[PDB]
């Protein structure tokens, strides 16, 4: 399967998506410039795929051409090479651009100018796809990252239609730049990469792949579905010491998460299997992880490893690819498993839990 070959994934987080004042800058969010030795270390840890968040933002020139700074494409291509030349699977996306909350963000489903958004998106993907056209199947394009209106409840149907439109433009645009783009795996999310809003009857539609092999048609899918998983937020993302433990081995009610335990995890990943995996769409859990709370509770890393084990093992069970969110921050509320400055492992137990989960 594509899924077994991809094994477990690691995110090169807070690098090529990092941006200040709208301008992408891989050193702007506390990490050093990426070097090939980092990617060699991650591979050595057991990871077989790397996900590479990339932001474009002000590196995109004006209309009507929306030309991407040559030096930026050349940088992205160097970083992708670090992974690709190591025999890994590599995912590149459009990351910061899709966020209302990121300065310079423009790929907004709540935008009034959709015809303008879609034209910029098409032209941007055209250039990225042209740049990467000779790379093989180990290079995956991910259409966008977490795309929504900034609101956490029920998705607006008209807005979901916009998101669906971007997925479709992405697919057809990439296919039309031709081999190896005509054949390569393309990864697409639903609403806010949220499982419930992606599997439920909220508006998600699968993109057609009509421009692929148009003269010798179809019909085997070269599309994957994205979702991210950080539930329960109280344990995995809330930046305070209220909730520091998780799962069946925790027996401390004052500190244990109040939802999203093992039962919930099962039913969530079960729904992605039922809706997509069984239909021939691989599924990539493109981000998962829990923030460092050892500054509040000296037992927290036990539960960070337990959480990562459970998440990885459940994905393995349902034939989806688990990809760890590492933002390089070793510290309070950090996600890092490596020190990128000294190229050393900082969370061996969590890496161990991932590899155990992948068995
Ligand atoms: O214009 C950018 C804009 O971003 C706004 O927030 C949006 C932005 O969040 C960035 C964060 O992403 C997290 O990963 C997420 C991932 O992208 C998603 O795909 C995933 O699904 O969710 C993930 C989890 O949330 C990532 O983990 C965060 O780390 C990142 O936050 C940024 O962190 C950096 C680095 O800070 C840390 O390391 C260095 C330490 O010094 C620091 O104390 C640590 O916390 C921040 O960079 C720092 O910026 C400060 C102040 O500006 C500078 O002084 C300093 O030089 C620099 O290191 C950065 O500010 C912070 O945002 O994208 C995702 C979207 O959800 C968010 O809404 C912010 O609200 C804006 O202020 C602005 O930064």
């Amino acid at each position: 399967q594509i899924v077994s070959e991809m094994g477990a994934g690691w995110n090169l987080g807070n690098q090529l998506e990092a941006a200040v004042n709208g301008t992408p800058n891989e050193t702007a969010w506390g990490n050093p410039t990426v070097t090939p030795e980092l990617i060699k270390k991650v591979k050595a840890a057991g990871f077989k795929s790397i996900r590479i968040p990339v932001s474009y933002l002000n590196n995109i020139g004006s209309a009507p051409n929306y030309t991407i700074n040559a030096a930026w494409l050349n940088r992205i291509q160097q970083v992708v090479d670090y992974a690709y030349n190591e025999g890994l699977y590599v995912i590149i996306n459009i990351h910061g651009d899709g966020y209302n909350s990121v300065q310079g963000g423009w790929l907004l489903v709540n935008g009034g100018n959709q015809t303008a958004i879609k034209e910029k998106y098409k032209k941007v993907w055209q250039q990225i796809a042209t740049k990467f056209s000779n790379y093989n199947d180990r290079l995956i394009f991910e259409s966008m990252n977490e795309v929504f209106d900034g609101n956490y409840g029920n998705p607006n149907s008209a807005y979901y239609t916009n998101l669906n439109a971007y997925n479709q433009i992405f697919v057809d645009t990439v296919r039309q730049t031709g081999g190896n783009n005509n054949a390569r795996w393309l990864l697409v999310p639903g609403w806010n990469t949220n499982i419930d809003y992606t599997v439920g009857n909220y508006g998600f539609t699968l993109p057609t792949d009509n421009y692929r092999s148009s003269a010798i048609p179809s019909s085997q899918k070269r599309i994957m579905i994205s979702a991210h998983y950080y539930s329960p937020w109280d344990f995995a993302g809330e930046e305070n010491g209220n909730i520091t433990q998780w799962g069946a081995t925790s027996t401390n009610p004052a500190k244990k998460s109040t939802w999203g335990q093992e039962d919930y995890l099962e039913s969530q990943f079960k729904s992605m299997y039922d809706k997509f995996v069984t239909q021939g769409y691989p599924v990539v859990i493109g981000e998962f992880g829990s923030i460092d709370k050892t500054s509040y509770d000296s037992s927290n890393n036990v539960y960070r490893a337990a959480y990562a084990k459970a998440v990885t093992a459940k994905a393995k069970k349902y034939k989806m690819v688990p990809v760890y969110w590492d933002n390089g921050h070793n510290g309070q509320h950090g996600f890092a498993l490596f020190n990128r400055s000294n190229n050393t492992v900082t969370q061996q137990n969590i890496i161990n839990a991932i590899m155990q989960g992948m068995q």
